[PDB]
């Protein structure tokens, strides 16, 4: 069986119907949004229903008696009209077909494309410790009805309307080229003796819930030990809109028990996963959704194409293996960091249904940790 | 003179007194209800009176004590003994020895104090286009007679008491919030420059029938003009018992004679007055009172103190300040959303200051004309 | 008939450097170089090298008690020539050097500095008490020192045996510019659906510091209301553009006329107003060519991007624009005010198509130069 | 035992007594000069003893003087009650006898602590101090026309004003800075903590240095410094910066990499074989002498009638492969504001031993 996500306005005249709540970005190309609307042909004696998708990057969080701040940045905007119909979404999919059969006379399909230049879902709220406000890129579908003269008079009424906040979820592209090791080596000199720190991944692009075995090898020439070896996943975050806001966040960690003596080597694999489930704590990192909701996970890997400005893209997400060497004095120690850069995304995507239909609205986790609840939907009784 | 609400029961045993129809919650401290009851001394042969201080939640009809109400939560109550006499049976204020000494030998003074937990006299009767019910906080003073039976079932019939519904209406405290001050500026699709929008208020209490100064700055560094700038008063209502019924309702609006055209910015002052005689439509709204009544005001903003679960106020009501622009070739175009901000302020009644002559009156409020 | 020479001496007296101006010209097409000559005491440079190196560097950050201390430097132009011992590193002489040279004696060596073309001009600001923002400008050091063998190597290039000069790169406007438009705009704002008509109009776009602008401002008031009042200022937009987002906009030159303009009537007026440092006590919280406390310094000037550079490089963006504001009448204890821009660039004139006299590369003070923070004593002391 | 320094007049007629060479400031307050007079009541007969404190500001070998305060008391003949103010001078009467008076000098809140120099070969500049001077002496006079000083009836200690630790310090210091060098695109960035904002004299400081190289190049050398700044502010703006401590990492920092180290340093007197061109609270000849304490200029107080500014900062110089003569002329520096001075203070009849006030010679 097929699960269809709908959505129905407040005042029962307009019901959206949605193939996923989440859209795949592979890079090549974005999944477009095929759906229906049900009208109840009463309510809309008249009117004409809409459907928009509108891509927007906003920055600012309501706070008790500091100044009200916000920000908001629309990337993309398209509309096509769904009632009464006209084929504004051109020629029909399999899904729009059978869902017109399944649903009845007063469903009438519509189709928004994504373009090439857009980011995907990223948003974060800070953490106590972060300066920076709540931001995000979020992707609104919003099925709504006007009469003659309210486009006229910028009374588009609440009730008659309906909403969905999708995800466009990053996918590594179905076709790429095998896969380089991602690797470095470093030559600390202490007292004109190396320190050599090489550190592999088994490759450069990682699925979120993929195991990254981190192979960490330690020549030691110098008179020192290294007492401690720290192996991280960083995830780094950069706002490029509005402020130029910088997180940077420990998502995976193994401390090793290994010292590795003077004139000496040691060879260590490390197996991490960078998973939200890793911290109660889910601010102050770039997310795909709300910290509330249970299918929300870590952030892809930021991707800009060649030729767009990454400013257009909101948030920069990054990730990064980081490992830290403590070494020995005497009375204290020294630390040494570097870092091997590596991309997280989902798995390459693949290559008449039986409906059963379930409410766009994704469900809250058991335990998110402290989060602030943002502003409610304003979609109450207005008139 | 001195204007004193008086009820008297069906059977005539039972008189109620009070100073005021209305009790001052100014946030430190609630006003304390002193009253007095007169009884028949000949229809009390035998007979104990007692005054309760009610607060109750309800939801689905008008009144508390309505047969088959959806939802009753009683958030506070209080009775002491007025007969036969407590101890001393002494006044506590000037007022219950002045009133005493007017009515004679058969007029026994009582204290109800509210504690500081409580919300304030709130309720709306729903509109047409609204879908939740009646809901409200009501606030009752019943002095009733007991007596006892030869079976051991005491009795508390209705003929014997009598029922006065107060308001607990909110003054504002000795201190203030900061300045309300909102900033919003948006990118419109395929546009390099930023539509600014700066609103202030002079400050964060207005009393009821005080104007509320809204000053703008919209800097318009677009291509494009805005057609218009609309100032709202919005109350928000939250049913926080039985029902999670939201209401959003305007209760002023401005609309700015001045557009804003491109590469230039414009700095306005709109006066807005918010004011239940200002809505032809009094339903769909949060009141202190019924619509019927004349002395019927919109609810003060809720205040929640430290350490107090939000339910337990029934309906949380709250203002904001909307300001939306109109943008030329927008909507339809670039948008299907509002350009708007709010700026939260809170509306109150003012904060109250630091051998009388008798004037005996229908508790009953008067109703509008 | 004299020419004026800037000399400056070492703490150890082994080198003296002479320079022909203090005020080097940027006029777009071409930036004048740096040519001078250094003098050393032969017998405290046995056995020594040196050098003259022009840095242009953009510096962030200031000195605060008990504030954390957080600075940024980037050097957006590093260049050296070796003086002495002599090997013709500056190239061919120009007449200046040979001058100095035969009026100097036997120790005196040439050196040639060039600027090249994708620099910015002298621009600094120190901040005022309301702004946020710290210290940042663009610094021009010219510095002689004297090298022994091993003293490079070693990062030990002793300061007493070394001489700083900060010269300031001034812009200039082009020699054979084409003929200007006029700087004009106008607005019409609504208001009740009739028409207040604001045109602003300049005699030419680019004005030079000390030059009268002509600000002609016509009002046609359609409208039921009273135009009551009518400012006009000459305002400077600072941009910090390197590590830190920083924006000043302050009033240069101002002229309020009290004089209204009634419902249905239309007044011309043309005001002068020549925006100047001497203006204002307060030099701090605008963009300057040079040192608050310093008598020579004036307002920057006018950036010029040249095609192909990335504005970012000038570190400090600053510009000019007329500002008018109308206080129009409203319904009322407040009427309201609507307010335009039209920008201008403001530079120094056109550059023109011996006996010495020596005198300290050291500007003069201002006797009244108001507020401002001493910058950390020059580091000439005792080491 | 209670160690007390004593001096003698030429004369013999009057003998001063000291609890201390070295009188605290702790901010808050200046410990008073509290001590006694034995005088020999016959070479005293007729005659008046007072005992003054004075601190000046002095330059050259005397090219300039000024007096920053002055303040006298008469000790003989006694004065009202002749009753001791402190414990100290109650047991010193009843150990010296019926000649002895008592003597009570406070201090005000707006004077500096002993700062000097003499200037080493390499520096322009001279001798200058802040010198505080005890002197008890007799007046007399033989004739009415004029009172007569004779400076074998005089006796002057030259005792230290020594800066002590406050209640509280200030926040712990903090820098941050970093370079672009010419045609990198790359920062070098440095942040360097310290534990706390004032130290104690001979307290060793650790110093938190975090380099994150994210250049092409090698940070070759990371030195730490103590600089002490010396800034003269009356009569001559001599200005001296002078290395107290210094501490050279043996570690590399290679391209695209960071490393985190903590330096210890203790800036002492006696790690410097050269006293001579920096600020000491005492004459370089003698032992008891030590680097001077941070100046602590009040509120509202003209730092000019501190006479000599003293401060401390961490300097932290990185060596950066292929930049010095290629890509800079420029030292790769930061520097961390600190204070240096002496630690907080603390809060039947005492047993005396005396001894030469005189300071003892290295």
């Amino acid at each position: 069986n097929h699960v269809i996500f709908k959505k129905i306005s407040r005042d029962k005249s307009v019901t959206i119907y949605l193939g996923k709540r989440d859209y795949i970005d592979h890079v090549e190309r974005v999944e477009p949004v095929d759906g229906v609307v049900l009208v109840d042909p009463e309510l809309v004696k008249g009117k004409r229903v809409y459907v928009s998708l509108t891509c927007a990057f906003r920055y600012g969080q309501e706070d008790i008696d500091v100044m009200g701040l916000s920000f908001r940045r629309d990337l993309y905007f398209s509309q096509v009209q769904v009632f009464p119909p006209v084929g504004a979404s051109g020629a029909t999919t399999r899904l729009q077909e059978s869902l017109i059969k399944k649903l009845g006379a007063n469903t009438y399909p519509f189709l928004l494309t994504f373009p090439d230049y857009l980011p995907c879902s990223v948003m974060l709220q800070p953490a106590p410790q972060d300066v920076g406000k709540s931001c995000g890129v979020d992707f609104e579908i919003k099925a709504f009805a006007t009469h003659s003269t309210d486009v006229e008079e910028d009374k588009i009424p609440k009730k008659s309307s309906v909403r969905l906040l999708i995800r466009k979820v990053q996918h590594a592209p179905r076709d790429m080229g095998p896969q380089p090791r991602a690797e470095a080596s470093w030559q600390f000199f202490m007292s004109d003796k190396p320190l050599r720190l090489a550190v592999s991944l088994s490759k450069e692009i990682y699925y979120h819930g993929e195991p990254i075995p981190v192979t960490v090898a330690v020549t030691n020439s110098t008179e020192k030990t290294v007492k401690k070896i720290k192996v991280l996943v960083e995830q780094v975050t950069n706002v490029v809109l509005y402020s130029s806001d910088y997180y940077i966040k420990t998502v995976a960690a193994e401390e090793a028990q290994e010292k590795v003596p003077p004139n000496s080597s040691l060879t260590k694999t490390l197996t991490l996963v960078p998973l939200l489930a890793n911290n109660r704590e889910r601010r102050g990192i770039a997310l795909d959704g709300k910290i509330k909701h249970e299918d929300t996970n870590l952030a892809s890997s930021t991707i800009i194409k060649e030729g767009i400005d990454k400013t257009v893209m909101g948030i920069l997400v990054s990730y990064q293996i980081k490992v830290k060497l403590t070494v020995s004095g005497e009375l204290t120690s020294s630390e040494v960091a570097t870092e091997v850069p590596f991309r997280l995304m989902h798995p390459q995507p693949e290559d008449d249904e039986n409906f059963v239909f379930e409410e766009f609205a994704r469900q809250n986790l058991k335990d998110a940790g402290e989060y602030k609840e943002e502003k409610t939907d304003q979609e109450a009784a207005m008139d």
